[PDB]
């Protein structure tokens, strides 16, 4: 049971801009996604000081970065707060609306794409490198879900009955033909060092078996 939804026009326009614009400093996708993960981890950590049962779905607070050259994927797995069905379909796009507008206005007027994160739309920097993005997520108050979009103006949301993640978020970046450098841990390690060296959660960089 796949449900298909249209993005708001502005977010479809943001996505096209990110896909079509000539912009070589693509590696900032990684910083933004790790930051979203850190935020999510901050959130479940904070909530659990007043409700320690919020960790019954997992005590470890961590981020894993897993390259896979033959699937052509880069996965970022966190054990943060995760996302509900409502976030995926309605809530997150509602917040993103204003962020997308301010950002667009800032690009016009000569800000650049690396500044995307200051407007709360950093997630979409994934499309700098990924042809398709799949998000597996699990919040304590909800079922596990699979969110998916290859842009083109749509996303899908379905109940995911694959392996439980317990709590948190799996971002699977299906990378573009020309973006395979990010399937290498030596390249990923370099990008983590320049941008994300002080994240206050253990970031394990997996190694290709390849
Ligand atoms: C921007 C608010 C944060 C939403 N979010 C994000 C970024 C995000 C941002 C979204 O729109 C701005 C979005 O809807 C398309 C989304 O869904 C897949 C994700 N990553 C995480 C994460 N790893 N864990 C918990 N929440 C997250």
């Amino acid at each position: 049971e796949v449900e298909t939804f249209a993005f708001q026009a502005e977010i479809a326009q943001l996505m096209s801009l990110i896909i079509n614009t000539f912009y070589s400093n693509k590696e900032i996708f990684l910083r933004e996604l790790i930051s979203n993960a850190s935020d999510a981890l901050d959130k479940i950590r904070y909530e659990s000081l007043t409700d320690p049962s919020k960790l019954d779905s997992g005590k470890e607070l961590k981020i894993d970065i897993i390259p896979n050259p033959q699937e052509r994927t880069l996965t970022l797995v966190d054990t943060g707060i995760g996302m509900t069905k409502a976030d995926l379909i309605n809530n997150l796009g509602t917040i993103a609306k204003s962020g997308t507008k301010a950002f667009m206005e800032a690009l016009q007027a000569g800000a650049d794409i690396s500044m995307i994160g200051q407007f709360g739309v950093g997630f979409y920097s994934a499309y700098l490198v990924a042809e398709k993005v799949v998000v597996i997520t699990k919040h304590n108050d909800d079922e596990q879900y699979a969110w998916e979009s290859s842009a083109g103006g749509s996303f899908t949301v379905r109940a995911d009955h694959g392996e439980p993640i317990g709590r948190g978020t799996k971002v699977i970046l299906h990378l573009k033909e020309d973006q395979t450098e990010y399937l290498e841990e030596r390249r990923v390690k370099e990008v983590v060092k320049k941008h994300s060296q002080f994240i206050g959660y253990p970031i394990t960089l997996y190694l290709e078996k390849e």
